[PDB]
RNA sequence: AGUAGUGUGC
RNA sequence: GCUAC
RNA sequence: GUAGUACACUACU
């Protein structure tokens, strides 16, 4: 699937780059290249549109075709011309196509085409309507102004891509990017900037104490550069880059002179890098276990063990009932008879005695189900009624399990034993394991065989569950092993006790709610075995009891508290664990991560065993402590760095590797990681290369091998280099969020910081130097770097400054950014005395009487010099700086200019992020003033990194891993092409001989090394120069003087800044009874004086991203230039890439020479790495850094070997909890979402449908709707199974897979609707387009539906349609209170304008009388205000404002399930107290019957969710029209760019608000969409049906209707880069719709798939012309299939008679070929198939004509020895002279422009000439002329007198090129002739006499026609009468799949069962005599040659083979 | 007892 | 925290 | 100031 050109022109494109030298030259290309675009536009929009392309055609001929009856000289005509013409229905229409992304051109080209049309035009009274279509190419939407012509046609569907255009602007652009002729001249204007962001600056920068010692720390000439670049303005100047080139040249020598002593350095390296092997890793680990010894209290003992999991298990009793009395009733009875005298023994004997009801049991049931009947009547909680625990028998029952602690049943020792020492209830380095112990790990490992002893028996449990019985057809139709595995994983003990763990830790969360301070509550589960007793207490204290008959036969995974005797056997009670609700939520969800972690391992691997995977999976999924966290992150980097060529894994298992093993899981998983670290070292070398294959257009295998040749790592087997990188990368995504207290990680932090500011205080004084000095910047290298990057960047693109102010909104008001809107925290900096003791004495009123039921004065006392400090969020605080008129509603960015001169104080406090590592991070609360200033700073560079190729800003989402590969890509093309261009003579001396000699002839070729650089930067933002920024700020020309000046005052009240201690830091630390010892602390803030340490050198992270970026891609060019200038020096070549994101860095260098070994360019590549990094003040943490040869490794993204490669992993177990608890819908759509980025990085279709499974699973766990509970809506509705159930009311997910991973959850009411056309559409539209299937809803019977579907069509019509802000409908309604909600601003002056007197009402009729700020918000700083108060009525805001963890919101949707917490009264009102989910569910099946569906109301629900999107359109269509082709194996994955299938929400809806269109045809074209609909007026008679059953006019219930009403219509009108891993390229939209079905069906294959008709709709008005242009595309692809096939595949002599048999009896695509010729030979573009015309007959002289009258090539002619003529299309010379002297020269052309003279002497002038016209003449007018190019080069094209004078003018410029003159030669006369005919019809017959060919005929001498050629995979959609020709049925060869490849191997390597479905006989006698119907062409061989690199590869490529290897001879040697 | 910790907490 | 007197 | 502070699982085991 090519994209749009071929060999014949792309390859002289790719030709005529690489040999210029000229910029007149390259502007030629570079005007030829948007000249080549514009025309492929065009053919390929004439081609949409119907019409006939013509060629530029003048007016005359166009008045002389629409008017062919006047005189052709009268009427007159302009000189200028159109594109195209169209007339019809008496109106002329003129086109001009644009591919622009302006639109300035387009209205310049309207309004000079409009005038001289109109002079036309009122002379012969004709409407000419001129229509521009401007194709936007990097988002291809089109722009039609005309809206006369948009009725004709309303959708139109080019689809075609421009990036084989801008790959080689790309190269072009890189050939010439240090050229400043080329640059120049290629500008699309002068370099302008706009107004000023400020009129004056600041003077107090230049006596700025940050300034002075900048100032002091430089050398003189700096100083005066600096000074004299900040007052430097480049609008006042005559050269806005006088500046820049003076301070360039003046710091030249120093760069040059580094640069050459950094490059001379490739000869003192001997190549000794840092590799890994076995003694550094063990040395390593010495160091290691020394440095942890002396950091830990190293253990001995076994018991000292922590809980590897907090739980023990038992299997069930079969024998015993599963009820919840008689569990009760046996787990008293087991408590109280226990055996034995433990140490609290008879408190458990107490504990079971206080559980006692013995034979009243229907009194517990009652009692208890009568309080549950009391408290699930209400919405709301029971008040003030108490909850008296009632005496059953000898058990004081509360509730329902839950009992009171009796003191008349335990006695107060044993009591105060059992709460105290067993329960910790009112109780100096960390203790950790020895896991470099013998016998800890061999208790360890014991540990381990004993659990796999246990668990891994059969369950004796049916192995079914929600997963399997809803999703197993589908998990085991993608892969049938992903089932087995599965259900072996059901099977086991393994998923059984995880089960229970889930189940007993849900209904311990449960259970512990409402749970007393003298009660103890009983947790059971579906084991009748495994108990729970949660103790009195957020925190959860549970203990598990289990009950076994035979000892020694328990779970015991070191949580075991002691096993004791009863009656019917043992019982064993663990110790007690206490948990926050967090951990307890992460146990919920563990089968979901079990199960996920499971089949991720084990997939497709038969070499591992599943109980060994599950073994440690059991315990990673259940780890909740912090002593895995300690192994997962650090695992990454000492594999990876001892598996990588070099890196410093020593260093980092010395230094930085530190376990902290507390438990025996840890002590096994650190030996896992050591015997790993020592095989990764043993197994570098069986990583093998695939084989390429290429096709000189792209890279169709590549990769890694996949050879189970490597090591598995956690458990036995082998393992492929993609399941290594899993195994090595996935368990850091095994971590848990939220385990670091707050407590700890605060004092972490603090002294981090703390202590880079201590060591840069009173370390770090130089802030130059030149020896690369930690913390030091080389200066005159920095500023010519600095120079050299903002010359490139700003003479490249001259309007950055504009594109700054636009993109960035910098000239709008501050409302309309969302960065300055949102609800992050902020910071004010005030005196907030009075809230702080008010909400701290209630907090100590509050304790205090919950201590009767059984400080911030200290600190403000105990510290005096405390800045004051608050946090509220940034809306609040935007509100309160306009409410106090700080801030305006000015321009924002004039706001930030004042900003940064009225703020000289910056204050930053930080938090914890609570993220997954061992130590956590930070982010920096700044104050609003740091958020304005910093946003300027980083928008101007943010919007210059994006200019770069490679920093990586424009892409975030993901498409860093599409840039990757297109490295990758080119690196690989680089090193073949290099290789084999310099190493030719040497293979051809080698094959020439060829065996001695061979070998040492070899010993002298030009070796390839291909180096990757996986770097990380050391404390990017912590130890960083920060005064190179103020370099960067004022080189930067874009800015004005007085802006330099107050960005950089700024700067330095930023190095003044102070960083906040929070309050709970200083609490923490006041409390400390003991004086820390060292304390960093208190000797940075002085004792705590103070808690404000002002941090200078320190940038905060997330502060200074994007500036960073730029001088750290100024560091890599400076690194590319190094070894550039070194590899020259070895003569050789290279190419350095190098991405750039902040603190990550990914450098790739191939290198290609022969003076040296690979050992030591490697050597000098690394040691040049870290100066480069040095050198600029950064350095890479060479301990992270490491080295390959295969594998990149950017931001957690990989590339193999080009092949992009992902994790999916982390997204498949990040969607096993993730959600904010809202309903069911919204946390199964946030689920599915996570789903679908895993589908986006290359997730299996099985493992996909897992996570979906689970996704179900997890949501229906969270809402009690599992099969068999109690809101199961299965028997509520009439369904058949939960598939049958719409999304909305808590049914399953069914749809296909390409469809989730397209939509999701809308993919239920798609695939519904799509049943719905397949059932019940008349039989003869089965197969027919989805618009066409929608329009014959009319044809339906509705009275004979299922009442399944009337329900489901009930649903949509009436729920779904008129819905709010996919959409819910049976969402919990939560009861919270008034959250915090008092330190926001915004909020008080919401309450006292609540409590006003008549204000909230002119706030309502404020938003009437403006409603556009009900769904956007407002640009004014007035009713920004206003709607800011106004959002505090919706309760969603005011809940979401509150803080508020995510396993308390669990917990209470579980516990409010039974409770009435839907509000049906929104759900009734829509189609005509609160409810429980049942009663819901009856009510609306009862109300819905009520209603009526008719068949208009099933036409507004297709119009609605299909026929108004057109992505629900094409994914329908794609899957009605579906035809799977062929499996093969994914063996080249790919990046493609998911396209926008449409081809400002605030703009549109204030447009249709206020009426007016303000960018002026999107508006009015929408709002005619808008206006179209027409059902408005519903609303307003509920609004006057209101107003008379109330008498007054209401205006809430106005409001709430308008509301309604502007959502329902902005999801009509609805106003990403989304990368995926597909198996091929794709290029166009069907390309991407056809890999998306292919890739998401199975596993182990692929399938090709191609389409019946268009599948790109537009919409519902365009019908017949869609018809007419899918039908136009069928008749292209069979006439492609079938000349190609015809010439491939049959014999010579026999090709027409198959053409002519084909014709008549057959139909492709259910269309039969007669029709399709006949589509052919009637249109417009009869030139594409010349030898198909030819052949059948039908070819015309306008056919052939018209095909050299848009198509041409250069014709010389005689080269006798004196005349020469020159022949193109209607251009041709005649030049007359002899070898000195020239006479005259005669031009021919069509028009007489001076761009087409030129043009026309450049394209005649470059062909086969005779001499080098080596004389000159004076001269005065058009001549020919020649420059001189060194060694025999020259350049012939015609110019003018005047531009020979201005170019050689120009080339006279005082530079260093050296000078060449165009010395000019003959005078060309210009002329105008009509250009002859060159193909007559009758001029072929001759010449393809032997030309037997269906697809390419001779139309010249050296000129043929083709066809183009379309992939075979589409010939099984032929259809006809078997053609018996001796033996074989080609009709058979047609459908065969194995035999119709073009290469001469996989024909002669074929079976014979694939070659016996040709035969059919009937009576021959010899193979050969029915073989003649074959063809005999030459086919195509691979042949595949070596590389000699170092990753050793090979290449594999086509080629043209010998006589012998036809297609005869290949079936031959098969049979 | 559990969790966290070469910062005294829960 | 919340609810009632 | 006093009193109150309300609920899920219930399973093939
Ligand atoms: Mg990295
Ligand atoms: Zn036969």
């Amino acid at each position: 699937y090519f994209q749009g050109m071929d060999y014949q022109e792309y390859q002289q494109f790719l030709a005529r780059i690489n040999t210029a030298r000229d910029a007149c030259v390259a502007k030629d290309i570079d005007v030829d290249l948007l000249m080549a675009r514009h025309d492929y536009f065009g053919r390929e929009l004439c081609k949409s549109l119907n019409i006939e392309y013509r060629n530029d055609v003048p007016f005359i001929d166009i008045i002389l075709d629409i008017r062919p009856e006047v005189d052709p000289l009268t009427i007159d005509a302009p000189h200028i011309t159109p594109d195209n013409y169209l007339y019809i229905n008496n109106v002329l229409y003129i086109i001009d196509y644009k591919v622009s992304v302006s639109n300035e051109s387009s209205v310049i080209t309207y309004d000079k085409y409009y005038e001289l049309t109109r002079d036309i035009s009122d002379r012969l009274s004709i409407p000419i309507e001129i229509v521009i279509i401007r194709i936007d190419p990097v988002s291809r939407d089109l722009h039609i102004n005309s809206d006369r012509f948009k009725e004709l046609y309303p959708t139109i569907v080019v689809d075609i891509n421009f990036n084989q255009f801008f790959d080689l602007k790309q190269l072009l652009y890189e050939k010439f990017g240090d050229d400043e002729e080329f640059l120049l001249k290629v500008a699309h204007g002068d370099f302008t900037l706009t107004a000023p962001w400020c009129k004056t600056g600041c003077p107090e920068f230049w006596k700025h104490p940050i300034y002075k010692e900048f100032k002091m720390s430089m050398p003189v000439p700096e100083r005066r550069l600096f000074e004299e670049s900040v007052k430097f303005n480049a609008y006042e100047s005559e050269r806005w880059n006088t500046n820049l080139v003076k301070i360039r040249e003046y710091t030249k020598k120093d760069y040059s002179e580094h640069i050459s002593k950094s490059a001379k350095n490739i000869f003192l390296a001997s190549g000794f890098y840092k590799q890994p092997n076995k003694n550094e890793i063990s040395e390593g680990w010495t160091l290691m276990v020394e440095r942890v010894q002396d950091q830990r209290e190293i253990s001995k003992s076994l018991h000292d063990q922590k809980p590897s999991i907090h739980f023990i298990w038992g299997a069930h009793n079969p024998g015993n009932s599963n009820n919840a009395t008689f569990k009760l009733i046996l787990l008293s009875k087991s408590l109280q008879s226990i055996k034995g005298i433990s140490t609290y023994t008879e408190a458990f004997k107490s504990l079971g005695k206080m559980m006692d009801i013995g034979d009243k049991a229907i009194e517990y049931e009652e009692f208890c189900m009568s309080l549950k009947s009391k408290a699930r009547s209400s919405w709301k909680q029971i008040m003030n009624k108490k909850l008296e625990p009632k005496q059953i028998n000898n058990a004081l029952v509360l509730w329902e399990q839950q009992f009171m602690i009796n003191n008349d049943l335990i006695d107060k020792s044993e009591k105060l034993k059992l709460f105290k020492n067993f329960c910790g209830i009112g109780k100096s380095k960390p203790k950790i394991l020895d896991f470099d112990d013998a016998n800890m790990y061999l208790a360890s490992l014991t540990m381990m065989e004993q659990s796999k002893k246990i668990l891994s028996k059969s369950n004796g449990l049916k192995p079914d569950n929600f997963i399997l019985n809803e999703f197993g057809s589908r998990i085991k139709d993608a892969n049938k092993e992903t089932y087995d595995n599965m259900h072996k994983i059901f099977e086991t003990g393994y998923w059984q006790c995880i089960s229970d763990f889930s189940t007993l830790m849900k209904n311990i969360l449960s259970v512990s709610q409402y749970n007393r301070h003298n009660t103890f509550r009983i947790a059971m589960c579906a084991n009748n075995n495994v108990f729970a007793i949660v103790f009195p207490s957020a925190t959860v204290v549970y203990s598990i009891i289990v009950l076994h008959k035979e000892e020694e036969n328990i779970f015991n995974p070191g949580c075991l508290h002691g096993t004791f005797k009863c009656m019917n056997g043992y019982i064993s009670i663990s110790r007690a664990i206490r948990l926050d609700k967090e951990r307890c939520q992460r146990i919920v969800s563990s089968p979901g991560l079990f199960l996920t972690t499971c089949l991720l391992f084990k997939h497709d691997n038969p070499t591992l065993v599943m109980s060994d995977i599950m073994n440690f999976s059991i315990y990673t999924s259940l780890s909740i402590t912090k002593s895995v966290l300690s192994l997962t992150e650090p695992a990454r980097y000492m594999i990876m760095n001892s598996l990588a060529i070099s890196s410093n894994v020593k260093d980092y298992i010395a230094e930085k590797f530190s376990p902290y093993t507390k438990t025996l899981f840890s002590v096994y998983m650190t030996r896992l990681i050591k015997n790993a670290c020592f095989d990764a070292y043993d197994q570098r070398q069986r990583v093998q290369l695939r084989d390429i294959y290429l096709s000189d257009y792209d890279i169709t295998q590549k990769g890694i091998k996949d050879n189970r040749e490597l090591t598995s790592i956690w458990f036995p087997g082998s393992v492929t280099l993609k399941e290594y990188l899993t195994q090595i990368y996935l368990p850091f995504y095994f971590n848990a969020k939220g385990l670091h207290e707050k407590h700890h990680v605060m004092v972490d932090l603090a002294k981090t910081i703390l202590e880079i500011e201590c060591e840069q205080r009173e370390n770090i004084k130089e802030i130059w130097s030149t020896n690369c000095t930690k913390q030091t910047v080389n200066l005159k290298i920095l500023i010519h770097s600095l120079c050299k990057n903002l010359l490139a960047d700003t003479s490249r693109h001259n309007h950055l400054r504009n594109r700054i102010e636009n993109r960035n909104n910098f000239r709008r008001s501050i409302t309309t950014i969302s960065t300055f809107t949102s609800s992050k925290s902020c910071l004010k900096i005030g005196d907030f005395r009075k809230e702080k003791e008010l909400q701290s004495v209630k907090q100590k009123k509050i304790l205090e009487v919950q201590s009767r039921k059984m400080n911030y004065e200290m600190l403000r006392n105990a510290m005096p010099n405390y800045t004051d400090y608050i946090s509220t969020k940034v809306f609040d605080r935007l509100y309160e700086l306009l409410d106090k008129k700080v801030l305006t509603d000015k321009p924002v960015i004039e706001q930030i200019m004042d900003m940064m001169i009225d703020h000289k104080k910056f204050y930053f406090t930080f938090f914890n992020k609570g993220q997954k590592t061992s130590k956590d991070r930070e982010i920096f609360v700044g104050e609003y003033e740091a958020k304005m200033c910093m946003y300027a700073v980083e928008r101007i560079a943010k919007e210059r990194c994006k200019l770069n190729p490679d920093e990586m800003i424009s892409e975030p989402g993901d498409g860093k891993l599409k840039v990757l590969e297109q490295k990758s890509e080119q690196e690989i093309r680089f090193l073949v092409e290099t290789t084999r261009q310099k190493n030719r003579e040497i293979d051809e001396a080698i094959e020439a001989l060829a065996l001695g000699k061979i070998e040492k002839l070899s010993l002298g070729k030009a070796k390839g090394l291909k180096m990757e650089i996986n770097a990380d930067m050391s404390k990017w933002s912590a130890q960083d120069v920060f005064y190179k920024y103020f370099w960067l700020i004022a080189l930067d020309p874009i800015l004005y003087p007085q802006e330099k000046e107050r960005i950089l005052y700024f700067m330095c009240n930023y190095m003044d800044k102070e960083l906040i201690l929070p309050d709970e830091l200083l609490f923490n630390l006041l409390d400390q009874k003991v004086a820390y010892q060292n304390d960093i602390i208190a000797t940075m803030t002085n004792q705590l004086n103070s808690n404000t340490v002002l941090i200078k050198r320190n940038w905060l992270q997330g502060n200074f991203n994007y500036t960073s970026s730029y001088v750290h891609s100024c560091a890599m060019s400076v690194y590319k230039e190094i070894l550039k200038e070194a590899i020259t020096l070895l003569d050789g070549s290279i190419l350095v890439n190098s991405l750039v994101h902040s603190d990550d860095n990914q450098t790739s260098i191939t290198i290609v020479q022969d003076k040296m070994e690979n050992d030591k360019i490697i050597d000098f590549a690394m040691k040049e790495f870290e100066r480069a990094c040095l050198t600029f003040g950064c350095q890479a943490n060479m301990k992270k850094t490491y080295v390959t040869n295969c594998i990149k490794e950017f931001v957690s993204l990989f590339n193999l070997y080009g092949e992009p490669f992902s994790i999916y992993g982390r997204f498949l177990l990040t969607s096993v909890g993730d959600c904010a608890y809202i309903g069911p819908y919204e946390d199964l759509a946030s689920r599915i979402s996570s789903a679908q980025t895993a589908i986006k990085h290359g997730c299996p279709p099985s493992l996909a449908w897992v996570s979906i499974a689970i996704s179900h699973w997890m949501t229906s766990l969270t809402y009690n709707m599992l099969p068999g509970q109690s809101n199961d809506p299965i028997d509520y509705f009439p369904a058949e199974n939960r598939k049958d159930i719409p999304i909305e009311l808590n049914g399953v997910l069914d749809a296909p897979l390409s469809m989730i991973s397209t939509v999701g959850l809308e993919s239920g009411n798609l695939y519904f609707l799509i049943k719905l056309l397949s059932k019940y559409t008349p039989v003869m539209q089965k197969r027919e387009s989805v618009v066409n299937q929608i329009a014959e809803v009319k044809n339906w019977k509705v009275e004979d539906l299922t009442d399944n579907e009337i329900f489901r069509l009930k649903i949509l019509r009436y729920l779904v349609l008129d819905a709010e802000m996919g959409r819910s409908i049976l969402t919990p309604r939560k009861f919270t209170t008034a959250g915090s909600l008092r330190k926001l601003y915004s909020f008080s002056k919401y309450q006292d304008r609540l409590s006003s007197p008549g204000g909230m009402v002119e706030l309502f009729t404020y938003l009437l009388e403006k409603p556009e700020l009900l769904v956007t918000k407002g640009e004014d700083m007035k009713d920004y205000m206003e709607s800011v108060i106004f959002r505090y009525n919706s309760k969603r805001f005011k809940e979401s404002l509150s803080i508020q963890n995510p396993a308390q919101l669990f917990i209470e949707q579980i516990l409010f399930s039974h409770k009435p917490v839907i509000d049906f009264s929104g759900i009734r009102d829509k189609y005509i107290g609160k409810v429980t989910f049942t009663e819901a569910y009856r009510l609306l099946m009862r109300d819905l019957s009520s209603l009526e569906l008719t068949n208009d109301d099933i036409q507004v629900i297709y119009s609605y969710i299909i026929l108004n999107d057109p992505m629900m359109i094409t994914i329908a269509n794609t899957h009605i029209l579906s035809i799977y082709g062929s499996p093969q194996r994914r063996m080249g994955m790919s990046c493609s760019t998911m396209p926008e299938f449409r081809n400002s929400p605030a703009l549109v809806l204030r447009a249709y608000s206020k009426n007016n269109p303000d960018m002026a045809r999107d508006l009015v074209h929408l709002k005619e969409f808008v206006e179209n609909t027409n059902l408005e007026e519903k609303m307003k008679v509920r609004i006057a049906m209101n107003e008379a059953e109330k008498g007054q006019r209401d205006i809430v219930f106005e409001l709430k209707e308008m509301t309604r009403f502007y959502q329902v219509c902005y999801e009509y009108v609805k106003s990403k880069i989304k990368v995926f891993i597909l198996p091929a390229k794709s290029y166009t939209t069907t390309d991407f719709c056809s890999l998306m079905q292919g890739n998401l069906i199975k596993d182990k294959e692929w399938y090709t798939v191609h389409y019946l008709k268009q599948i790109l709709s537009g919409g519902h008005k365009a019908i017949m012309q869609h018809n007419a242009t899918s039908e136009q595309n069928i008749a292209f692809e069979c006439f492609k299939l079938i000349t190609h096939f015809a010439d491939s595949f049959i014999d010579s002599l026999s090709r027409s008679a198959f053409l002519q048999l084909i014709i008549d009896e057959f139909s492709y695509k259910d269309v039969k070929v007669s029709k399709l010729y006949d589509i052919i030979k009637n249109g417009y573009n009869r030139t594409d198939f010349i030898p198909l015309l030819f052949r059948t007959g039908d070819l015309r002289q306008a056919d052939l004509d018209k095909y050299d009258a848009m198509k041409s090539h250069e014709r010389v002619t005689w080269n006798d020895w004196i005349n020469l003529t020159i022949t193109g299309y209607n251009r041709s010379i005649t030049i007359i002279g002899e070898d000195n002297k020239l006479t005259y020269a005669e031009l021919c052309l069509t028009r007489k422009t001076p761009e087409n003279i030129t043009i026309s002497g450049r394209k005649l002038l470059g062909s086969r000439h005779g001499l080098k016209f080596e004389n000159m003449s004076k001269i005065q007018n058009y001549y020919i002329t020649y420059r001189k190019k060194d060694r025999h080069q020259f350049v012939y094209q015609i110019h003018s007198h005047e531009s020979i004078t201005r170019r050689n003018e120009e080339h006279m410029a005082i530079r260093t090129r050296i000078y060449n003159e165009i010395t000019p030669v003959c005078v060309v006369n210009v002329a105008e002739v009509d250009g002859d005919q060159r193909i007559l019809i009758r001029s072929l017959d001759y010449l393809n006499n032997d030309i037997f060919s269906l697809s390419r005929i001779k139309v010249g001498l050296d000129e043929f026609a083709t066809i183009k050629k379309a992939h075979f995979s589409k010939m099984v959609s032929f259809e006809g009468p078997p053609i018996k020709t001796g033996l074989l049925d080609l009709t058979e060869l047609m459908k065969s799949q194995d035999l119709l490849n073009l290469n001469y191997d996989n024909i002669r390597n074929s079976n014979l069962i694939s070659f016996s479905k040709l035969i059919c006989c009937e009576g021959s006698d010899n193979i050969n005599d029915g073989l003649e119907f074959l063809s005999d062409d030459p086919m195509n061989f691979t042949e595949g040659e070596a590389i000699h690199s170092t990753p050793i590869f090979n290449i594999y490529y086509s080629k043209r083979g010998e006589r012998h290897m036809t297609y005869r001879n290949a079936i031959k040697l098969l049979i």
